[PDB]
């Protein structure tokens, strides 16, 4: 399912 990716510091 759609997928989130995080944001580097
Ligand atoms: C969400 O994470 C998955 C993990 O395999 C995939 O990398 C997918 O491309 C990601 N979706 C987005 C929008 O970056
Ligand atoms: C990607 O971002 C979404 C936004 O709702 C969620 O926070 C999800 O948990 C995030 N995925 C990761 C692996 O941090
Ligand atoms: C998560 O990382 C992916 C990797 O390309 C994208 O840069 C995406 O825009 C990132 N998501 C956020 C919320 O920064
Ligand atoms: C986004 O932040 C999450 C929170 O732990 C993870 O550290 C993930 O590895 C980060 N993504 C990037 C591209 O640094």
């Amino acid at each position: 399912p759609p997928t989130t990716t995080t944001k580097k510091p």
